[PDB]
């Protein structure tokens, strides 16, 4: 697993910079982490209205309607699958390419559920608040977080 990050400065710019990640690195289904539920709730409403098909899951759905959505992103109805930070261990990504989370994990052993399973690369949006945070991450775990390449172009091959 390649594990990247992308300065965004400021959390306005996050729903831009996913958007153009989104479309520069030529991925089709990919897996988003967002820190609480409102943060996927609103993502995905963003992206719904910029025509992406998106499948969002939250703790408060019960098991029947975790499945559904599943399959919905399986089958490829959806391309994206956006989910809270509490059920990334829960989530059975399967050997999905690309990871991104949208929120750097506040909870610092939570990152390594948020990583994927090897397809594999993880996209980690951070701010300048955020920035630190992050080097701590490095140090909790044994691991090189690099910032994202100016051309991602082939980033997945
Ligand atoms: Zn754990």
């Amino acid at each position: 697993i390649k594990q990247f990050y992308v300065n965004v400065e400021e959390e306005e710019y996050k729903y831009e910079c996913l958007t153009d990640l989104y479309d520069s690195i030529s991925v089709t289904q990919a897996v988003i982490f967002c820190n609480t539920r409102r943060k996927v709730e609103e993502l995905t409403t963003k992206l719904r209205n910029d025509k992406f098909t998106v499948s969002a899951i939250y703790s408060d759905l019960p098991q029947q309607e975790r499945d559904t959505i599943m399959k919905e992103f399986r089958s490829g109805s959806s391309r994206i699958l956006i989910s809270t930070d509490l059920l990334a261990r829960g989530i059975d990504v399967q050997q999905v390419s690309l990871v991104i989370n949208y929120d750097l994990p506040a909870n610092k052993e939570n990152y390594i559920h948020r990583i994927g399973r090897g397809g594999g690369v993880a996209i980690n949006f951070v701010t300048n608040e955020d920035v630190g945070a992050m080097r701590e991450l490095e140090k909790f775990y044994s691991t090189q977080i690099e910032e994202l390449p100016s051309d991602i172009a082939t980033l997945l091959n």
